[PDB]
Parts: C-alpha cells; structure tokens; sequence
C-alpha cells in the first residue's frame, strides 16, 4: 500500500449524479437503527463509509428522547460501508461528540473530541491504536470539520475550532502523520470565523470551504500549505452566497476578503469548490433554514464577488423536504480526482414536534462529466406514524 | 485479477438443479426484512450475489404500505451474498429504482436510474465509484434490465428503454468500460419492443432474451456485438411462447422475425437460451397471470417458428402458487459456461389483498449435465397470519 | 491453498474438552432466530463452521407452528461461523432438507436434498456454483449424513440412502472431485441397514459410524476405500451399544457383523471411532429417548463383542436434559488428527407441547491428550416462559 | 506473521485518552444485546477486540432474569471488533464462566474454563481447534484472568487460581505454545492471595497486577519469567492503595513485601504499571463499593511504600454512576509499547433493583503523552425505564 497524493487534475464537472440513500429514518420505523446526526462520508482507496456522530441510542428506544442534545457523554463516531444503514452491528470507533476521519492510502485516521465543554479531549486515532490527544486550547468546545480530514504523502491536515460561537475563537490547523500531531500552525489571512470546514485535495495543498457562524453568510476559505505548514484564508468572491441563513438572491452581496455582515449570525455546514474562476457549491434553497438543497455553478463566482450568474442547478431535495449539514469528499479516479458531497437530511426536534427524537439520514451525489436528469430525494420517513 | 471474456463452451444442459431459496416473506414475519422487487443473481468469479429493488423500507414497518408503487426516491439496489436474506445490515450500492449489476473480472458495475420520470438519471458505478451518467433520452422512464448486464474483454453492455410501455421506444444498448460509457448503440433489426432484457455471454458476443410490451407474446431477442458495437434483433422462434400474457399451447403461434400479435400488450420479465437449433426457456405456467412457474426444452424450438415440441418439462413453482419475474444468469465452471436463474416469487398488492405490502421472495436453480427429480418451491408465506 | 490428504495419526485421546455452545433456543426468546434440526460442524483448514436445516423460519414467528415436520420446500441450510447463533443475517447454502458439506482443502462442498418425497434432487455445489445432480434412485426420500462429507486428495466421499427407513434400502456412496460425481460404489459388506452416517478421515480412507433404523441397536461400519472405491462394512463390536432405542447395560448385545436383533428399529443419528483395538463412541444417556447424553471408552469394545468395560465416562448432558442427533467432526493439528463431536439439543415438539414450534441448539467437545473435569450442558431455555 | 516479542520500550505515558465505548445497556433497550459481565479488551497486531463472558442470553428477553449468577452452563466468551456492541451476530469462541485471550502475533489464545464448581475444565483453544485442557487441580472454582494474557516469542502465559476466595489458595502460572501447556509453575514469592490478574508485557518478562480477596487491600504484583519460568511475588508498594474495598486515603498504609490487611476481604479486578519507580493505576473512587472511577500517578509509588504522592488525576467515571471490573491490555505502536485500560460499567442486580438482571458496558481508555482534558463517561442507562 501506498500514500495518497491525490497528484492528479480535478475531474470535468457538467453537475452531479445519484451516488447514495440509506433511508435510515423510515429503516427506523421498524428496525434497530442508530440515533445520529453529523454525518459523513470518507472512501480509503477501494471504497466508500457513511460516518454519523451516534448518540448512543437506537430509535425505537427510550433514550432517544432529548437527542437534541449536541454533545453527551454517550455519542461516539459510527462507521459502516457506504449504504449500509447504522445498524446495531455497527461499529463505533472512538468516543466523540465532534469528529472528523480520513485514509492516507494506508490506515484510517480518526480525530475524536469528548469530554467538558470547558476542557475537552482530541484523540487521534490512526491504524486502529490510540497515538495522540490535545486539550481543548480555549475551553469552549473544542471542535472540528464533522467531515473528512484529507491526507497527502502521508500528512493529514485538520481544522479544529475553540472558544466563541458568535465573537472571535481560536481556529488551528494541525498536522498529523500516522496519528501525531508534528506541527500546529493557527489560523491565518482574512479569513474572521471558522468551523466545520468541507476540506478537499488540491495538490499540492489542502483547502477548506467552512462555516463563518458570526458576521458572514458567505463561507470562509482556507489554504493550508501541508509542506511548510503556512495558512491563508478568505472567503468565497461569488456573490449568490453558501450559508444559512443568508439574504435572498436579488439582496444578496459577499466579498473575497472580508464577511458579508448579511445575517451573519449562526450558520450551517456546507461545501464549495473551485473550476477554473468558476465555483460550484450547494446550499440550502430556503434562505432561512435548512428546507431543501440545490446546487449550481456560479460562473466567475470564485473570483468575482459581484458575479451571480448561476448554471448548472440542481434540486437535490425540495423545498419542502428538510436537509441539514452537506459537505464535500473527493474520490481517486483512474485519471482524475472526482468531487462528491453527502447531505444530512434531519428529522426531528426542535423543528417536528410529532416525536421525542433527533435523528438523520443522508443522501449522496458525485460528480459526473457525463449527462444527467431531474428529482428530489428527500427523507421520506412519515413522522405521524413513527414509533409515538 | 483478469477480465471475465467467458471465452469457454456452454455446459451440457439435461435441466435444472435447485440452487438457492431467501425465504425473505416468512422471514419477514419475525424479523426485519427489507421489503423489495425486481430482485437479480449475479456471481462475481467465487461467488454469488442476491439483489434487489428496495423499497427503501422493511416489511414489519408502516413504511411498507403502498409499496406497490414501481418508482420512489426511496428506492435502492439491495446487494448481498446469495441466500443472505436481505436483513437490516444489507449494503445499498445505489439508488435505484431500475438497475442492473455485473462483475468484469475485476470488479462491479452497477447501473443505477432513478429521479423523475420525465427526465431520470443512470449513474454508473464500478469499483465502488461513480464514473458516468447519461439522462432519460426519450424523457419516459428510463429503464434497464432488472437482471445482470454482461462484460467481456471487460467491456460490460447494458440494454436501456426510453419511452413508450405500448408503442415503440427508443431502446439503446451502453458499453462501459471500467464505469465509462464508451460506445451508444441503438436498437436495430427486427426487434419492435425490447424491455428488461436477460443477458447472458456467447462468446464473442452477447445475447439478451427480451420482453416485448407491445405486440408480442413471443419474447424479442437481442445480439450485442461487442467487438464493432452491431446489433442485430428478432424473436424466439420457438411455437411455444414465453411471455405472461399468451394463448394457450393449442392456440399458440410464434415468429422468427415479428411480434405474434398475440395477447401482446403487457408481459413480464423472463429469459431463454439456445443449445444449437434448440432452446431452453421458462415462462408462468398460467398463460394469462404470474402463477405458477416451469421450465422446459423445445427441440428446433431456436429455429423453426412451427415447433411445439417440448421435453425436459420440470415444475419450479407449481400453478396455484405465485412468480414473478425470473432471469437468467452465468456461471464459469472448470471447462464451461453454466447457464442459472432466479425467480421472482411475488407477494402482496394488488393481486392478495390480505396485506398492505408488496414484496418477493426468490428461488434460483442452475443447469446441470447430471439427473434430477421433481418438486415445488413457492414463497410458503402465509399472508392470512402476517403483519396486520 | 493445497488438498487435504490427513494424513495424519489420529490425537492422543483422554476424553473430551468444552469447545463451543449456541444457546439458540435462550436466544431466540428475545431475538430473530433461525428455526433449525440436524446440525453439524465441519472445519475448514483454519476455522470451524455450524451447519443446520433451517425450517425457513425464525423462532418468533408465525411460521414456525409445525416446524415437527421433516421435509418442506422452505428447508434450507444455514452456514455460519461456529459460535455464531443463526440470526437473520446467517447464510443459507442451499435448498435442503437433507444434506451433508466438507472443505477439501480448497473449497467447500455442498450436498444438498431437497424436492418430492418420491423423487427427491441432490445437488451438489462446490466452490459457491452448482456443478452436479443426481435423482432419487429407488423414490422414497433420498438422504445422506446430516453431517460433515470427508476428503481427501480432493475426492470427497458421501454416503446417501434412498428407499425404506424399516426394511432393506439402497444405500450408496458417491465420490466427488470439485463438485463432480466421478464415481458412485453401492453398499456392500455385512452393514444390513445404514443411514446418516457419521465418517472421519482415516488415512488412507474414510470411515463412517452409521445409523442402523432396522433391526439395530448396534451402529454399523463403512470403510470406504477412496482409491479403488471398494465398501466393506460391519457393526461396532463392543458390547454396550450406541443407538436410541436400546436394550439396557445388563440386557445388551451386540455382533461385529450382523444387527444385534435388540430393540432395533428405530434409531438416532450418533458417532463413534476406533482408538487401536478399543472404541470411544457417545450416546444418549437414556435407553430409550433422546434425553441425556454421555461419552466413553469402551476397552477392547472395537474388536470384542462380548466387552462392556467402559473407562473415561463423561457426561456432556445430564439425563434430564434433551439431547438429539451428534455427529463426529475432524480438526487437523500440527502433528495429529484430533477428534470431536457437536450434540443436537432438540426442544419442542412432539415431546415438549408447551410450544408449538421444533428447533434445536448445539454444544460441540474436541478430543483432549490433556485432563479435564465434569458438567452438564444443557439447552437451559425455559419453555414455560417462551413465545406463546 | 512474526511472534509478538514486544521488544520496545513503555510509551510516555502523561495519562490516558479516551478510545472507546459501547453503550451497551442504552442499546439494550430497543435492539438486541447481549447480557454480559466480566469483560475485556485485547488486541491483534491490527486492531482490538472487546470480550466478554455472556450469560447465554439477550437483556430484553426472559432469561436475562437472575444474571447476577457467577457461573451457569450457558456462559460463554463473547468476541466481537471493539465499539461492535455485542449483537445477535456476536461469535461465541468458547464456553467459559472464567476466561482470558491473547494473540500471540499469529493466531488467538483462549483459556476457557467451565463445568462443575468442584470439577471445572479448562480448554486452551489456539488458531480455532482445541490443544489441550487441564482439570481444576484444588477443586474449588478453578478460575483465570477476565482479561488478557500476554504472550512473548510465542509462549504465552495465563495466571490461573483454584481453591478458597478467603483463605489461602492454589494459583498457577501456565506456560502455553500453540495452545499446548508446555510448563506450569506454582506460584511463588511473598504475594499471599491471588486473582484476576491484570497482566501487560514487559520484555523480555511479563507482568500482573493481581487482586487479593483475603487480606489485603494492595493489590498483588507477580513477575513472570518466559524463559526459565520463575515466579515472584509482591504487592504494590504506593501508600494510595487499589482495591475496593479499602481505607481511605488519610487512614490507607501498604507494604512492599506483605498485605496491608486493611479491610483486605474481598476485592475487585484492577490494573496497575510500572513508571520508572513511579505507578500508574486506576481504582472505583468510593472506597468501600463500585461507584465511580479515577486513575493516577503515584511518584515514587512503585518502590515507596509510604508515598501517597500522586499526580495527573482523571475521573474516568464519576462518584455518583457505578463502575467495576478494570484491567490493562497494551497495544505495540511502532516505536514503543502504550498501555491501555478498560472499565467495565456494572448495571443491574444486586444493587440495583428497578430490572430483574445484571450486565454491564464498557469505557475504554490509552495512555498518551499529548495533552488531554476533563470528562465522565457512565453507563447512561435509565433502569427506570428499561424492559420492565
Ligand atoms: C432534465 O434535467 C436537466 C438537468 O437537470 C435539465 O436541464 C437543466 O435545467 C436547469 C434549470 O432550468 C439549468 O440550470 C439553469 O441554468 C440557467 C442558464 O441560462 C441559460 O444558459 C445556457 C447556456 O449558457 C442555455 O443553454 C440555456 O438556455 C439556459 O437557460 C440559469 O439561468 C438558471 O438559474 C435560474 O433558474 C433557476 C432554476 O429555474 C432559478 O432557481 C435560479 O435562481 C435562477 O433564476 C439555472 O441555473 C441547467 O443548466 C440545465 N442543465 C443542463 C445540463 O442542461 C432539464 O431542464 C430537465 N428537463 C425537464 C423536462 O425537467
Ligand atoms: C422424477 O423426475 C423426473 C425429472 O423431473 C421426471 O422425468 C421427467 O418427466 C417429465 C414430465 O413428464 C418429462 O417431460 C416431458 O417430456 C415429454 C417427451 O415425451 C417423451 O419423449 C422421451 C424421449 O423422446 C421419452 O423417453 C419419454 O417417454 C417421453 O414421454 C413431453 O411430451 C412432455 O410435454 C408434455 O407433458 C407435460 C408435462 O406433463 C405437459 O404439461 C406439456 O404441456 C406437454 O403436454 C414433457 O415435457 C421429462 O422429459 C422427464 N425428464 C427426464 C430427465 O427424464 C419423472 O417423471 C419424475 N418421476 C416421478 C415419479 O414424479
Ligand atoms: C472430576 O472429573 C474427572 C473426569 O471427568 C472424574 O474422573 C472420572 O470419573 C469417571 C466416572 O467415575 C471415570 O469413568 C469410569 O471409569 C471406570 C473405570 O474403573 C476404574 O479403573 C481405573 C483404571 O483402570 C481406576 O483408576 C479407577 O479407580 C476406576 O474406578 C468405570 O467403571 C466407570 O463405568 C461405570 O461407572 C459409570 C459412571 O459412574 C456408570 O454410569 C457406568 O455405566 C459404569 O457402571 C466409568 O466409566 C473416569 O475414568 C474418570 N476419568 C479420569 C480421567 O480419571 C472425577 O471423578 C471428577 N471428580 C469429581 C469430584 O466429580
Ligand atoms: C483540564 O484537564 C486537565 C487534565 O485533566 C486538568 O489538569 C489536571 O488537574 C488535576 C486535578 O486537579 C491534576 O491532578 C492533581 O495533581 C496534583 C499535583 O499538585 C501540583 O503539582 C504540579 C507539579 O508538581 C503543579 O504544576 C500543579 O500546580 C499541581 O497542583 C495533586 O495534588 C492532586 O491530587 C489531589 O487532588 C485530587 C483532585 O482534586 C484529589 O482527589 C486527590 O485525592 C488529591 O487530594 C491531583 O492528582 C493534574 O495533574 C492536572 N493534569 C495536567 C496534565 O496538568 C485541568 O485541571 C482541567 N481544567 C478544568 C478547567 O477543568
Ligand atoms: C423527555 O425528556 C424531557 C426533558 O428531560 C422530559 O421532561 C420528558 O419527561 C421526557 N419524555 C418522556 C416521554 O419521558
Ligand atoms: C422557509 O422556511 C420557513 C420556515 O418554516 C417557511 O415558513 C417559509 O415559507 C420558507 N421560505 C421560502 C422562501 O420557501
Ligand atoms: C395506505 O396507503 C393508502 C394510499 O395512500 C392510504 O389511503 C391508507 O390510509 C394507508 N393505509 C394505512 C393503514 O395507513
Ligand atoms: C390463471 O389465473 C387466474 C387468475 O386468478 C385463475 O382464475 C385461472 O384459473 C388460472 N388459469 C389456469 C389455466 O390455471
Ligand atoms: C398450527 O398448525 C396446526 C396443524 O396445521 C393447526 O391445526 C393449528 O391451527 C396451528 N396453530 C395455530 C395457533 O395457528
Ligand atoms: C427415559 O425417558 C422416559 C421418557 O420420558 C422416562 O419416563 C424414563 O424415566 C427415562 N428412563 C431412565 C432410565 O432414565
Ligand atoms: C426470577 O428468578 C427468581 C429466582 O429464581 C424467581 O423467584 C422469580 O420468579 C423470577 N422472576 C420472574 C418475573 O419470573
Ligand atoms: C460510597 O457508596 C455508598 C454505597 O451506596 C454510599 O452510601 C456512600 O455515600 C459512598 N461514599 C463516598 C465517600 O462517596
Ligand atoms: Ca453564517
Ligand atoms: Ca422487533
Ligand atoms: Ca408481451
Ligand atoms: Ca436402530
Ligand atoms: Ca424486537
Ligand atoms: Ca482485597
């Protein structure tokens, strides 16, 4: 076995083909299923995993009341095979309330943080063993990407977020080969708030489209340097902006340095990523919450705050039907490096009152050169009719 | 690993041989099982693999109502290892409510259609990976085969039908090679309606027994060559006839080139095979519905359109129990290609009102050089005591 | 991978050592499991696996009323790693209401019965794909072992019986090499009347420990010659005698020969191997029923008919306890062939009404050079407070 | 595949990260788990295993009442991947009411003992075929570890006790190569009463940190050359002592040499290691009972028996949420030996009384020399609302 480089050219993106569904919440109306949310998904080289953060429960179970909860010590990382829905034989990795894992061509690595809200435990576990742990720097929630860590020659990079929601916090980027942390550098260039970054190859670097939660409804971006370990960061220039909330379309504004200051406050996980000057991403279609998931590619939208010329749409799942976190993972093809994204579908509290309960499931895309069609794949569980 | 050419005869053939049984209905009585049709057996070069349409759902669950309905979002392809029932911890390998799998030599293909019925989607996984997509060309549901398509030279070919159920359509027959649509070749000769066909090697080509919906009650048959793409078509010669509907054996007549026009419109999934000038085919053994289920050879029934005569006759599901669809499949041996095939055993809506539910079971039997006896091998789900 | 030759001497044996236990039926109580009867074990080069006829059921379910029946077309068998209970999940191998199975050292073997009552099919399946068949020779429920086949150099042998279960019968032994019947020797020798025979490697041939239904309580011999496919066969001298119905310690009689003439028809599938001119076998600790289970050496018991002096009694079941069918497996060492032996735990029907359902569970021992103590391993479900 | 020496030096160890958990009782209450105690950790060259000794039953399920039993006929050793909560697919590896594994770098041990209390057999069973079994030689509940063995250059080594729980009793050290017993030393030294011990390599010799339900509350240590087989024998210095019950920590006093005979009757499993001439060890935090549980560094605590000195304090389990059984397991990393703990989470009779049955979970824990915070991971099941 050899180490990932992912030294190979994105592949032709004309949009995004069905890839994935588990149909975790209607399995759950009559079957032992895990309570999740913060899914994901990360391939090593052969194929595909869902990973969810558990929350120690199955559905149909007593305990899955209050699984609003964020952070228990019961949640731990699940991992199955791709569409191979969490079952009770499923396997928990590590004990987390925030993860984030990814192959380097040869074993897993898992970042895994529980423990106080104040002070916090990272562990990282790679082949299988226990090698490191960092505390919480800040002692407000060490947290990292719910999504996959990207590794190249051996070198894994991961964003990790401590301190405040809503103000400054203290964003590091650590790097880690074979489960030690050889270097920390911190968060760098323009970038004001991160979370929760969709981090992608892009050799030879790594980059990370995350979450302002404070003042932008435009998503950050950040470069890291795996050879010398250095950090720029911005935002995405496209002017039809990433996050949720946000202003609508017509209102809209962003800038590639600096957060739009549009409805700011809060936000929710997602992805882009660059083609050419161009930029694809999804996002929510209700600008408020998180109703419906689309995609498009906004031309000059990487390198034109101004540009909200979008092409290429796609309903992922309709309005009408709720979604949740997405992020972005990246698959080695024969010649190329093709993009994928998963989208967590939530169902549950606060927003459906109709059960006790906060579960997920996830559909997933990938990039596709060839043609495609229309649809919407959404939950479908009948929450009316789910275990009272 | 090499690529499967199935460069090697086919197995002398005196009958079939019980192979396997899921039990998947009475399964379901006390147990999770998913629920699912239009299932297929396909074998990698050790061994092989059960699959089916799910319905995103199990069967002891309010989500199994109506799951009549041939097209959902919901709708997944379910694979496991033959004979394992598909339980809760059965991979999902894509989204699916049409398919079609095979295994080159080195790896799957799946061919996967879902989304809207004007305008859905064929994502092309190999090796655990999308690598292509074409959309719905005629804008009718796209559709494909229901069984497994076939690779040689590693070269994979895959009959696909877009538009009408009962006038003519725009069927194309795909190559892939790993994943990648290389070639379209459209349907040609004289072949009116070709649906759901099953295929099977013929060194150097292959050869696809098909349903015709529209005017036939003789089955269409189609030759794929592989090496220059050409496709030539006609129908089963054989006087008896091997779709559902049909007139009965006395009534019957048959084409070498033209549909019967015989009870036509309609039909269901089925296959056939030549041995030299004669054919070994299956069909229902009721001539107007989905009961029962037989097995035999018509001698000069592979070229000459006047032959009613058959011998081999054996009874796989006998007259008063249900079937469904059924397929061919193939299997190397030491020195031959053997020649198998599941079928469908139906359970549920619209035909036993007794349920909510719509479901199959299956039962596979293989070709066989040896001796055989006699018997009957339905579903034995008792649809009086299930899931009320 | 090579071919099993075992040639090998057979282990020191001082009695027999725990080795694993299903608890099935204790399981079943509050989980899906399988509804089974004749199980075995049978090893491959590097781990063992349990086998049983499932009746196409779970326990906890409405199908498993009148499990007491012996052959359905719902019957199939269940291969799972040993130790692992048959839940939902389990592997069925084929379709099978009689059957037997062995690795030769390459892949396994599958002999499987199943069909009408007077016109029953064995198929046989090697290396996951079906490669022979033979009908019924004189229509009256063709059987084989309901126990492990034995190979070696790559010819497995198998014995199958067809025709009376209370008079002559027409027992067979087939020989098959990948799956092929390449050879078929008829019963010969003194051996009167022989069913599910329980056989062992033996360098260079086979030996198998039978079933007299008959006119014995005496088990009968066949050593089967592989090379030259020769039969001779015999009775197990000793004088105290191994099937169930029997005479008692004191009454008892056996013959080398000839059946014993004592309480004969009827019987229980049961094992036994020579250790030099002495023979271990078990048996049923009652005389008369399927209650109890013990094992001993009888001295000079494989050449002396008129020898009742056991030594190195043990108890596996106690004779409160239900016992059933058990059989002989082989496990080779790095030096020595070792010997060991799994016992049916029937609960149910027709004896147990408290339910209406037939299963079984296992306990299996292994041959010991080595000391060890006393129990008893029951199936330990209480039937009083099972499915209702 | 090489023998496992474990030729490398301890790890930096500045306290332990969390690894694992399997929230076992949570899942309990709507899924089917296994009902389990004494449970364990031990690990392959790849990956862990978590083992546990079942009681031949589910938890939602009938027979789950009276677990609280030490030793039934229906107890036998489940393994399952660590984080894989023991489900129905769960492999049983042996009968065993006492049992204890390792993996000598090729293949598996395990030391299985059931049977008669006064009678018990051990079965050794290596690479999935028994090797050998010894009789209880004191006659009085032969007994081993509840945690791994540890095996060097391919001899493993097991401490096994028979005899009396409050007087003084026989306990021996075995030496086992390819699951055969090659050699036994008694036990030898100023260690008085030994149990359960938890035992970790420590080249070119092993290691156990024992219990003592007699007289003392220090813990036992016993030293274990492979190569020549002596014995020695001593307690834990550190004047914080281990077992529970004991003093607290104003009253506590040691000995080196001798047991403190401090509320020395009964005792409960426990870990403890060498840190230069420091300890590291782990203990419940309540004295008297099972309820909570700490780990720490005694300076000077491994050959001072008036040091009461420690540092790097975690609670692993809070005061107020019930513990257990804890021992060591060490896993190689590629430059030095970490040691890792599990804590098996009690829950169940006799203390608690809202459920009529006794299992328990676990948290598992592994040194580090990164940084780490704060935290409790308990149980989190409500007995008040489990299957009433
Ligand atoms: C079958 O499935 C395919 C693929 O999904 C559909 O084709 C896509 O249709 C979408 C939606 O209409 C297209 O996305 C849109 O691109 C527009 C670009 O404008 C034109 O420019 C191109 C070339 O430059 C011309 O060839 C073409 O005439 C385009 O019209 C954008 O203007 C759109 O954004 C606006 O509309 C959307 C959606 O309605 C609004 O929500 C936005 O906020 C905004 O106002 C949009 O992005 C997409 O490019 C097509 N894809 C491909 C590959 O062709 C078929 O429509 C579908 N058929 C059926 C019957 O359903
Ligand atoms: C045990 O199991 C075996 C195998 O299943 C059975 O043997 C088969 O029996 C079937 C059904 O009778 C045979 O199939 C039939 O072939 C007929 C051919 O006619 C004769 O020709 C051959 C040689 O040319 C002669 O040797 C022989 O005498 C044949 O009679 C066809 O005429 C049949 O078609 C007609 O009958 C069927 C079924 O009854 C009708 O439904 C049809 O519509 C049609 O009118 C039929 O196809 C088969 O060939 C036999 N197989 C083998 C390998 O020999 C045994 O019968 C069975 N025993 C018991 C006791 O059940
Ligand atoms: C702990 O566990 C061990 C192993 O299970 C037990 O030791 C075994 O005990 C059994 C049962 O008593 C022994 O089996 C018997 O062998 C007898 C042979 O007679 C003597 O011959 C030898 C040497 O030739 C002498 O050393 C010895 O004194 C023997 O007594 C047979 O006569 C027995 O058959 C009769 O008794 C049985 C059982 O009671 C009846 O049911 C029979 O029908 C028949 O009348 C019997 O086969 C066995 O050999 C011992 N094994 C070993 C390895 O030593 C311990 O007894 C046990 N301890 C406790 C406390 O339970
Ligand atoms: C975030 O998480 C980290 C790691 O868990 C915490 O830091 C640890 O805190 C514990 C508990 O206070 C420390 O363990 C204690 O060590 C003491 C040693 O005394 C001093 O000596 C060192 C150097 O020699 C000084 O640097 C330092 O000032 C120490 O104070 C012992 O005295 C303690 O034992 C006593 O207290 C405990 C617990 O309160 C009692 O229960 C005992 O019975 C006994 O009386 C104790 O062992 C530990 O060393 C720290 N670890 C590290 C790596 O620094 C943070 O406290 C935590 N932050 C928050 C906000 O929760
Ligand atoms: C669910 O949890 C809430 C919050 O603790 C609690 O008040 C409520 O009683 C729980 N619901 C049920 C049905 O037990
Ligand atoms: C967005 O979601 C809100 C919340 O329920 C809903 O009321 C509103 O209609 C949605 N807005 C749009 C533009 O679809
Ligand atoms: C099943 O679905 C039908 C069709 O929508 C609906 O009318 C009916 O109420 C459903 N049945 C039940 C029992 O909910
Ligand atoms: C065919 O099926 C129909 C539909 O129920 C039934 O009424 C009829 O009797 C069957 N016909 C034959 C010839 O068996
Ligand atoms: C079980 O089967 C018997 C035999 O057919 C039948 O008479 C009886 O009604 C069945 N029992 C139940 C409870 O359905
Ligand atoms: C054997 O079993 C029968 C059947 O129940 C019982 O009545 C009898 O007591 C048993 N005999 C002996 C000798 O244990
Ligand atoms: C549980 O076992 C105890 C001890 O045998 C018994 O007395 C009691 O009846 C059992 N409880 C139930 C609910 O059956
Ligand atoms: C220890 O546990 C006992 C048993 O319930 C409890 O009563 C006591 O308060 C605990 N002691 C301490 C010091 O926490
Ligand atoms: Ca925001
Ligand atoms: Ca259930
Ligand atoms: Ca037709
Ligand atoms: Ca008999
Ligand atoms: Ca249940
Ligand atoms: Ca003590």
């Amino acid at each position: 076995a050899e180490y990932r480089n992912w030294s190979k050219p994105q592949c032709d993106i004309t949009g995004f083909a069905p890839f994935s569904k588990d149909n975790s919440i209607r399995l759950s109306a009559g079957g032992d299923i895990w309570v999740t949310r913060e899914p994901y998904v990360s391939c090593d080289p052969d194929k595909c995993y869902q990973f969810a953060l558990g929350q120690g429960t199955t559905l149909n179970n007593v305990h899955s009341n209050n699984t609003v909860r964020d952070r228990t010590p019961y949640r731990t990382l699940l991992m199955n095979e791709l569409g191979v829905p969490f079952h009770l034989g499923t396997k928990q990795v590590c004990i987390a309330w925030s993860s984030s894992s990814c192959h380097d061509g040869k074993a897993w690595l898992h970042v895994c943080i529980t423990g106080d809200d104040k002070n916090a435990t990272a562990s990282f576990i790679y082949n299988g063993r226990l090698v490191d742990s960092v505390v919480s720097w800040s002692k407000e929630i060490l947290r990292t990407q719910e999504s996959e860590c990207v590794c190249i020659n051996g070198t894994c990079t991961v964003v990790m977020t401590d301190g405040s929601a809503s103000g400054k916090a203290d964003t590091k980027i650590l790097f880690i080969e074979e489960g030690k942390i050889v270097h920390t550098s911190t968060l760098s260039g323009s970038a004001q708030h991160v979370e929760e970054c969709s981090c992608y190859p892009r050799y030879p670097g790594v980059r990370c489209v995350c979450r302002d939660n404070w003042k932008g409804s435009n998503r950050p971006i950040v470069d890291i340097n795996i050879k010398d370990h250095s950090i720029v960061s911005s935002y995405v220039c496209s002017g039809l902006v990433g996050d949720t909330p946000r202003k609508n379309d017509s209102s809209s504004s962003s800038h590639c340095l600096d957060p739009n200051n549009e409805e700011g406050g809060h936000g929710v996980k997602g992805w882009a990523f660059d083609d050419g000057n161009d930029v694809w991403m999804g996002r929510t279609i209700n600008e408020t919450s998180r109703l419906g998931y689309e995609t498009f590619k906004v031309i000059e939208g990487w390198s034109n705050p101004k540009s909200k010329l979008q092409i290429n749409r796609q309903v992922i799942v309709d309005r009408g039907n709720r979604s949740g976190y997405s992020g972005i993972f990246s698959v080695e093809g024969k010649s190329c490096i093709n993009r994928c994204f998963y989208v967590e579908l939530i169902r549950g509290r606060k927003e459906e009152t109709e059960v006790l309960w906060t579960s997920n499931s996830i559909v997933v895309f990938c990039g596709t050169s060839g043609t495609y069609g229309t649809g919407s794949w959404p939950d479908g569980a009948d929450l009316n009719l789910m275990p009272i």
